[PDB]
């Protein structure tokens, strides 16, 4: 279904200028990181994939990516927890091939708006669900089917 093409490292902020920090090995939180800080901003290793597949279904395309938490040996994934879609961080190595519905948990569609300089990330495993931050500081990064509605689901990436 997906085949690895390369990885590139990016800085990331949400549209309100919050960055990510890894508050514990299972929780990424978003905050205005400022003044003095012990806290190390998270960068992303974005692994770009090419399809040979697999569908369906979705609501998105056409840059499938995995999102590595640079330096911490984690990748973001979307899974069901209880009965709710959930963003989690998993100890996973770099995946050359994503060729099962299980491994599709790691794939997001990077949706850039070339004009505005902005990006959304839609889950491939949970179409219509997007990576989001709270309007409040120090809350976990998560996923939502209401992108940008009393959350922020729009980011600025920089190489």
């Amino acid at each position: 279904a997906f085949r690895y093409t390369r990885s590139q490292s990016f800085d990331i902020f949400d549209i309100n200028q919050k960055c990510f920090v890894l508050e514990s090995p299972t929780q990424l939180v978003a905050l205005h990181l400022q003044g003095p800080s012990s806290s190390q901003k998270v960068r992303l290793n974005i692994a770009l994939y090419r399809p040979r597949g697999p569908r369906g279904s979705a609501g998105t395309g056409q840059m499938p990516v995995a999102l590595g938490i640079k330096g911490y040996k984690l990748y973001m994934s979307c899974v069901m927890s209880g009965t709710e879609p959930t963003l989690q961080l998993e100890e996973a190595d770099v995946m050359r091939d994503i060729d099962s519905v299980e491994l599709t948990r790691f794939i997001f569609y990077r949706l850039d708006s070339p004009t505005k300089g902005t990006t959304r990330f839609e889950s491939a495993a949970f179409p219509g669900w997007f990576i989001c931050t709270s309007l409040q500081p120090r809350q976990p990064v998560g996923i939502t089917n209401q992108p940008d509605q009393v959350n922020i689901a729009t980011y600025k990436l920089s190489g």
